[PDB]
Order: C-alpha cells, then sequence, then structure tokens
C-alpha cells in the first residue's frame, strides 16, 4: 500500500544534484535562512506595535564523504 | 508591581501630545532648562555672596520612527 495524502521525505527520498550531477556519498544537508525581523516599539505601551522585515541572510551547509575522486 | 501602583513614571505610563492629537512612534523626548545662574564676587572675599538668574533658556528635543504618514 502506498498512500500520497500523508508523505514525509526522507534521507532515501531525495536526490542533492549541482550542475546536474548527483553528489554521491552526501551526509547531509542542513539549509538555515534568517529575516531579521525587528519590533517596533513607541512610548506609551510596552507591547510591540508592528513588526518589520530588514535584512534577509541563509546558509546551506553539506557533509560529505571524502570521496577518491569527484 | 500594577501599573496603577508605580511609583516612578515609565515610558508606557505616559503620552506625548501635541494639538491633542497623540504623537505615534515616540521614540524619545529631552527636556532642558537653564537660568543663567551667575555668582557674584566681590573685594575682601573668595567666596560667592550670592547667586542671580539672569537668562531662561530652554528646548525640548523629539525623537521618533518616521511613519509612511503623519
Amino acid at each position: 500500500a502506498s498512500e500520497a495524502k500523508q508523505t514525509v521525505h526522507t534521507g532515501n527520498t531525495v536526490l542533492l544534484m549541482i550542475k546536474g550531477k548527483p553528489v554521491g556519498r552526501a551526509q547531509s544537508a542542513s539549509g538555515q535562512r534568517e529575516y531579521g525581523t525587528t519590533g517596533v516599539y513607541e512610548i506609551g505601551s510596552i507591547m510591540p506595535q508592528e513588526h518589520v522585515y530588514l535584512r534577509y541572510e541563509g546558509t546551506i551547509t553539506v557533509e560529505r564523504l571524502r570521496m577518491k575522486k569527484e
């Protein structure tokens, strides 16, 4: 039995590709992402009035076993 | 302590108003005041005999985040 209504990605389900070649023996990939969300405050209340996005940042980290070639 | 019970004013306990409308996004206000207080000296003592007020001056500075309107 194979159902689509629930499914999760897994290490076996996902290829990593660079320039149209799959990366062999990749052990992990970690993608991280940040928007710099800054809260707006003013005289008259302690509450945040608003949030603003100010600076996008992100990194991709890859661990791999060192092959003898490629 | 409850806001109704604090002994000290704090930024949330006060509002800034001009022409009967609250000034939004107010970050700070600084009020300064000078009296020109000058000491009088005379021959026979090294010490000021009295101080006198000469010229009142004062400035109020307001700083805000710039809104898209108002």
